[PDB]
């Protein structure tokens, strides 16, 4: 049948198999052009990489950059739903298929483990595969993105929330598909939601991954491990700084800190990345309007980045530099949101957000870019795909 996007409750339910494939291929093509012999010259390189949350976003870009930019062997872990002949798989499933197929063609070692990365079973499968091939990891990318986590020690499921503390957080927002400006709110959270959010979005599982791998002797001396995060603009501080998200990030930072203390042979960092369209963006106040404005400003300035641009820059200009350093802020965090949080960028975005109305939104902001990023995450609206051609089956390509 002809596959078109199906969005319900601000979520794209289905996925285009060929579109997802093309999306992966485009990132690979960029990486080959971005990470050249000259960029790599005189710098170290990853060899054995573990990527947790490898099927989309920053995780996918991290695996692609490591594999197709540096030639590294990668083990990827993600929790997908398989396609089947008549029903849809998750976009990450098709992405993983595209990646492994491309990696095989290049002659690269690539193994994808599908399952709950929060579980000890999945960790066991990783350790087993690593033991089998004599692999010691020198780079571990933690990019897990889930609203829920089942505690491996208790079996209790925890649900994260995106809410402030004390007062209700209210701000403008925009529907990129209709162009309508709205006013939405996030109610203040309780102690349970706060603890649960830290349980899900903090650094517990990350540290658990590291400690288990270290115990099995699967970490190379000086192994780099990163957990991706976000700080955001002043307008959203009520959530990302002082909200439930803010507490989770604080736990993430304290975790990277504790990791370095107990493993003198390791290099752990929180990597603060730029803002991007995510599954949860739609329900967050301010965020969609900010991002649409941010995309507009940064594309005009020439410093706009997507996932693959962000991560290739991360590898080339932070992790593997010719000077052998790893630049961090005053809190020992890697910052690649540095272009986003430039004063000239933030002032332009702030001025832009104040001028946005229902009549000028499509013209004043990059609603087009927002729609593309939202759709491309599921394989829709990507260049070079017919879309008027029908998909024969959904368990392939």
């Amino acid at each position: 049948m002809i596959v078109k996007p199906m969005v319900r409750n601000n979520i794209c339910l289905n996925a285009h198999p060929q579109g997802c494939k093309k999306g992966v291929e485009d990132q690979i093509e960029y990486t080959k052009k971005r990470i050249t012999a000259e960029v790599k010259a005189g710098a170290k390189a990853p060899k054995n990489v573990l990527v947790l949350g490898c099927s989309n976003g920053y995780g996918l870009a991290s695996r692609i950059t490591a594999a197709f930019g540096y030639g590294a062997a990668t083990i990827g872990v993600s929790f997908e739903k398989a396609g089947s002949e008549t029903k849809y798989g998750t976009p990450g499933w098709y992405n993983n298929l595209a990646f492994d197929e491309a990696a095989k063609r290049e002659g690269l070692y690539s193994v994808t483990i599908d399952g709950d990365a929060f579980s000890d079973e999945i960790k066991a499968q990783v350790i087993e595969e690593a033991k089998k091939k004599g692999i010691k990891f020198d780079l571990i990318v933690y990019s897990l993105a889930s609203p829920v986590r089942t505690d491996p020690d208790t079996g209790i499921m925890h649900k994260s929330v995106l809410k402030p503390f004390g007062k209700t957080f209210t701000g403008k927002t925009v529907d990129p598909f209709t162009g309508e400006l709205k006013e939405i709110s996030a109610e203040p959270a309780n102690d349970e939601e706060a603890a649960a959010t830290v349980k899900v979005m903090g650094g517990e599982d990350w540290e658990r991954w590291i400690k288990q791998l270290s115990k099995e002797g699967l970490l190379e001396e000086g192994c780099i491990t990163l957990a991706y995060s976000y700080i955001g603009p002043e307008a959203t501080q009520a959530l990302y700084r002082k909200g439930t998200i803010g507490k989770a990030k604080e736990h993430l930072e304290a975790t990277a800190h504790r990791l370095n203390k107990e493993n003198p042979s390791i290099r752990a960092f929180v990597s603060v990345n730029k803002g991007l369209v995510t599954r949860a963006s739609a329900v967050i106040p301010v965020i969609p309007l900010y991002l649409a404005s941010l995309f507009k400003v940064m594309k005009e300035k020439g410093n706009h980045e997507g996932c693959i641009e962000q991560i290739t820059r991360l590898y080339a200009e932070r992790l593997y530099r010719k000077d052998g350093t790893i630049p961090v802020d005053e809190e020992n965090r890697i910052r690649i949101d540095d272009w986003e949080l430039e004063e000239d960028v933030q002032k332009a975005v702030s001025a832009l957000m104040e001028k946005v109305t229902g009549e000028n939104a499509e013209s004043l902001t990059d609603l087009a870019g927002y729609r593309h990023d939202f759709l491309a995450s599921n394989g829709f609206d990507v260049e070079g795909i017919n879309y008027e051609a029908e998909v024969e089956r959904f368990d392939r390509i």
